[PDB]
C-alpha cells in the first residue's frame, strides 16, 4: 500500500497521465490495494485543495482535482 500510494502520488499531482504507466500500475498492485491508493490519493488531494480554500480564498483547486478525476 505504502509503495501503491507512492507511485499513484504522480500521477494525481500531474493532469498528463500516460495509459501505459498508469495500466502497469494497475497491474502490479492487488485490487484492493488500488482502490486503497485512488482513495488515500482523493482523500488527500481534497484536502489540501480544501485548506488551500480557506487559506486563500480564491480560485478553486477543488475544480481541479474534479478535472484529474475526470480525466
Amino acid at each position: 500500500l505504502a509503495e501503491s500510494v507512492t507511485e499513484v502520488e504522480i500521477f494525481g499531482k500531474a493532469t498528463s497521465i500516460d495509459p501505459n504507466t498508469y495500466i502497469t500500475w494497475i497491474d502490479k498492485y492487488q485490487a484492493q490495494l488500488v482502490v486503497l491508493s485512488a482513495q488515500i490519493a482523493w482523500s488527500e488531494n481534497v484536502e489540501t485543495a480544501l485548506s488551500s480554500m480557506g487559506g486563500g480564498g480564491d480560485a478553486a483547486p477543488l475544480h481541479s482535482v474534479l478535472s484529474n478525476v475526470e480525466v
